């Protein structure tokens, strides 16, 4: 399971993600609302460009199926996940306009740039390995801090996490992993793109915690 | 009404499409099944690259909304048209394997090449005007020869046409026109792409009629 | 520097198409000096669009070469196409009484547009060695056309037709084809995997000639 | 024209570049050689990927003459520059092999990601706006600190700086400014690319000065 190896080598960085202040405070309920709003504003850009990345990926899939895979997921992002992002802005008192006018921070610009760049120039499975840390990490975060939600008194925060605990989102991650494993490529010639995304995620959280 | 102008200038071509032997025979019921099978083989792979084309388009839309459209106009081709076709193959006695192994003819390769090329290097709205004749022309064909379906004794043929008579497909063609009509650009600065696509549409039908 | 392997297989499988190219009247008549000047003039006008888009194709190829040396190679071919080859192209036009402006304004025919579309599409979305398989027929076929009809130039009375053909006979041009052969031959990709790209371009080459011979 | 506006709006970030210690110390001859050596190692990745960016730009130039400019620049980066870079590495006891094996830092990867992404998906004049800060800033860095080279005792440091002082290098900048100024596009709608690049340049100097 090549995907498993990618995860093992990444552990060092991932373990620092899973134990990150922002994530811990969010699930517990201690995260200040201003940190959570700032993070929500930054997520618009994350989300749009991630849709683009998946489109680029889908545009050059070896098979039809693998295209459908990336295209439905690309579609899921600007309608499915999007509507959920809007309901979370409203709860907090923000809008799509605010988010659209929200200025992306450094890690945001760089990470999105990295994904798009990668999905426009590299091999499909290689662009998939770059997109894996996003879906998977959020899953495992929910798996580790999912228990703290019971005591969490902020409704918005509990509604945010719920997605990642859902068997529809987990089921999503199960398929993406299954794809990279079924390709027929060595894990060492796939890590560079998995690693960089992992480190970026770890840099993403930190920027929302600092608020810069 | 820019889209309307594009259609007017194109009339010379389109009129030759709408009155094409392949199309007329199909709706009437006179089309030989071997011509229809050949045409079905060339199409499932035409629709695959059409999906890719729309993904490429989606990947670089000026706004988020326009990304949604192109991506829904994309995924919508995957659900609506592609699913119909996978059923059409079974009824006729062919498979997706046969189709996947089916060798694309000259017009097919060129027309697909033209769309992908266009959607990878040109402006969004300009790629959209290249993609319009595909959706629209099939609608207007159904509008002209829709009536002959009643007397058509070939079930597979009636099932093929049905999609293009549907208000879900008509609605799909409206969005594109709205995109192009609300864009800002002129018909003159949008026609060369609309003309090229329309010209390939006539040539693709003819390639279908002859078997090469 | 040199070849042996996959590129030869592609040539063998493409022999059917390629033999139809090598024996094509346009080419036969050009080297012989029989070709009507109007047809040559048409061909030169259609060359602008071919040349320019081929440069784009090479630029997309360069943008995703597996190595830096392979990038350098792709990049140097692109630059050349718009510098040295343009130089020769503009020079051919002047001799025939045409200008670059004429070429720029010339309306590319269907084969031209479709073929450039295929090369650009292929090079913007496929792998590097697969983009090279699409770009090889162009370089190599011209070399083999020259090798075949080269002897006829001795009796060819049309200077411009000889000047044009000279490039493809030169040791520099033949050497270039061999470097591209080397690049693909060292790729380690199979022929069966690479064929579709070599094929389609080979077919466009046959049609690009025929389109020039017909006048559209 | 428009390029001058971009420069004025970017003056805040650009003045922080122009006064940056690394640069100050380099032209002065104060810069520790280890820092210079680090910077040279990081340049390989800068140089290679900037060539890719210029190739992507070329692939979609609105005119043929603009295509020639991108290509010659791209070819220049990989022919003339490279020769000079290798010659600069040899004087410092380093080799191209060393550079190739050097691990690009975060700013480096993120910056090259941004240019490649921008150049593989955005408009041509927008790509040029992303690539302009690189050329122009080095010209203005040299214009600022050029006087200090007279007393600078480190040969390699002077050899490096000479390029940016040369009339050929300035003429190139003027041509690139020309290309933009005459594009008919707005400074306001061309700034978000010229801005981010300017910020990455500032982050590139500072990373080299810190060695990490």
């Amino acid at each position: 399971g090549v995907t498993g190896e990618l995860r093992r080598r990444a552990d060092g960085i991932w373990q620092r993600i899973l134990a990150h202040p922002f994530v811990a405070e969010l699930y517990a309920g201690t995260l200040p609302m201003e940190k959570f709003k700032y993070y929500l504003l930054q997520d618009y850009n994350y989300l749009v460009n991630f849709a683009k990345a998946l489109s680029l990926a889908a545009s050059r899939a070896p098979s039809v199926d693998l295209m459908k895979t990336a295209l439905e997921l690309a579609y899921g992002t600007v309608t499915g996940e999007m509507a959920n992002y809007e309901a979370l802005l409203k709860e907090v008192g923000l809008s799509l306009r605010d988010a659209a006018e929200a200025e992306p921070n450094r890690v945001n610009v760089s990470y999105m740039a990295y994904l798009k760049s990668t999905c426009a120039l590299e091999g499909f499975y290689q662009c998939m390995a770059a997109l894996l840390p996003c879906f998977w990490s959020y899953a495992e975060i929910a798996e580790r801090h999912g228990g703290k939600l019971r005591e969490n008194p902020v409704h918005v925060y509990k509604k945010w996490a719920s997605v990642y605990l859902s068997p529809e989102y987990r089921g999503l991650v199960e398929r993406l992993r299954a794809v990279l494993d079924s390709s027929g490529l060595s894990a060492e010639e796939l890590w560079p793109y998995f690693k960089e995304a992992s480190l970026y995620e770890l840099e993403f959280w930190q920027a929302a915690y600092e608020g810069h």
